[PDB]
């Protein structure tokens, strides 16, 4: 995902692309992001926004993932506008390593040398900016099985005329390059030793006690911007099968056609006719997934039938700022309807300020004893664009919904659904997931926001779609944490 330039303003795209770029080169940069464009010698500067829902490109369509975003024009050719045919031809390729996972720029030798010995494996490794000569890097890796069977090596990285090297051989354009090289092929020192880049130093990971500490950094000039990119930057290891999803019968079934559930995670429909928007995620476990659409509804209970959920999470209104978001699924208060072959009484609703509590009794037509009750728990009160501003509320909502689900024997995975349910569906999950982690091991425990995020990302496309989001997770581990 090289074509992302972190820190680059327009006219800096502009020269790029007419200097570095041929007709059909193209990057994306961050403004909502734009996507600029070389044609006829001239550059067009294409808007995307994400308040967190997805990637609306004007003119174009809607994404989970900006990766997702650039292969689908770059295969599905002449959908990209005057509405004039705008071709992504050539990547144009970052070399500023900021967004990279072992670019510690500003680490000291010694601070590099303690983290790679209290964090680090075989093969843990970081660069850094050069401690005595500037502008040069260092290159410090891992090795091994106070025994001194392990050991820390630097190496030297010159910057030379605007290329890099390990003091010898070929000349890396970028630090990137060079680590990519020496990667697949491994330094050998003398005496044998094999300067393996196995993984980059883990540095995300904390213990949940020291959170508000970590927060904290993150907050200073910010490092949650620098990580969360450093975690958009890893997106391109996810683009995995959605071809059940692009089926011609399947299209109808979809509320965003390009929002589509991963082959390998999908929940499969046996006894109808096998396809939902909705994917299964194992760290209890979840079905994250869509609104419903009018031709979706019975579908939507088959699932949570078939998979025995109990539990359904709802964070989004029927309809946000005039656009419809998920369908009334759910019958009137003490009204009996049926849905196809599944038939659901709503028992009860109790209203709260921030949601409303409906108990659902749901069963088979024709068959009685199928019959079970499905909380469902729809937040009503997050903001039509970005974040709850106190935490408080949502994670008393899932202090609810988790007491819920531990209360009920056999409870199938929580049903969590928002619009297309990446957004706030993937922002709730990877806080339940990381606060169920401190209610089972303590403060006392390791928690690492993005590897919990890049987890659920694999699982399900664009699972936590803005950096206000990622921030909130933070946010909730801290409050959370805070109130014990
Ligand atoms: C200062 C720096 N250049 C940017 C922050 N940083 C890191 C490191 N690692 C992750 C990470 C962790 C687990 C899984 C995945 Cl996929 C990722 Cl990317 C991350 N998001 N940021 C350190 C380097």
């Amino acid at each position: 995902r090289r074509w992302f330039h972190p820190n680059i303003t327009g006219v800096e795209a502009e020269n790029l692309l007419l200097t570095r770029g041929v007709d059909g080169s193209f990057l994306a940069r961050p403004s909502d992001l734009t996507l600029s464009v070389r044609r006829n010698g001239a550059v067009t500067h294409i808007k995307i926004q994400n308040t967190g829902d997805y990637y609306d490109l004007y003119g174009g369509e809607k994404f989970a993932t900006l990766a997702e975003l650039v292969q689908y024009y770059m295969e599905h050719h002449g959908q990209l506008k005057n509405g004039d045919v705008i071709e992504l031809k050539y990547p144009l390729n970052c070399a500023d390593p900021t967004s990279e996972r072992w670019f510690h720029g500003h680490l000291s030798g010694k601070e590099a040398e303690k983290l790679l010995t209290e964090k680090g494996k075989h093969g843990s490794f970081l660069v850094r900016e050069s401690q005595s000569h500037p502008g040069d890097f260092v290159l410090s890796v891992r090795t091994g099985d106070n025994d001194g069977k392990s050991k820390v090596t630097h190496v030297m990285i010159r910057c030379q005329e605007l290329k890099y090297d390990v003091g010898g051989g070929e000349r890396f354009d970028s630090l990137t390059d060079l680590v990519e090289h020496y990667k697949k092929n491994p330094m050998v020192e003398t005496l044998g030793t094999v300067l393996q880049l196995k993984q980059p130093l883990n540095t995300t990971r904390i213990n949940a006690a020291e959170i508000e500490s970590r927060v904290r950094e993150l907050s200073k000039l910010q490092g949650f911007w620098e990580e969360f990119e450093t975690l958009q930057q890893q997106e391109c290891k996810l683009l995995y099968s959605r071809k059940e999803g692009q089926r011609q019968e399947n299209k109808n079934k979809n509320r965003y056609k390009n929002i589509l559930p991963f082959d390998h995670t999908r929940v499969v429909l046996h006894d109808g006719s096998d396809y939902i928007n909705a994917n299964i995620i194992m760290p209890k476990s979840y079905i994250a997934t869509q609104g419903c659409l009018q031709n979706t509804v019975n579908d939507f209970w088959r699932m949570v039938f078939q998979e025995n959920s109990r539990v359904i999470v709802m964070t989004t209104k029927e309809v946000e700022r005039g656009k419809s978001k998920c369908v009334k699924y759910w019958p009137d208060e003490y009204a009996l309807k049926e849905y196809g072959v599944m038939r659901v009484r709503n028992v009860k609703e109790s209203a709260a300020h921030d949601y409303t509590l409906r108990e659902l009794k749901l069963s088979k037509v024709g068959q009685g004893n199928t019959e079970r009750t499905v909380w469902q728990y729809h937040f009503r009160t997050w903001p039509d664009h970005g974040v709850p501003s106190d935490p408080g509320g949502v994670l008393d909502f899932l202090e609810e919904v988790h007491h819920k689900q531990e209360s009920i024997m056999d409870a199938g995975p929580v049903v969590v659904h928002c619009s297309a349910g990446i957004g706030r569906t993937g922002t709730f999950i990877v806080i339940d997931i990381l606060i169920d982690i401190i209610r089972e091991k303590g403060v006392d425990c390791d928690i690492d926001v993005p590897k919990t995020i890049q987890m659920v990302r694999s699982q399900r496309s664009g699972m936590v779609q803005t950096e206000a989001q990622y921030r909130s997770i933070y946010m909730a581990v801290q409050h959370y944490i805070e109130t014990l």
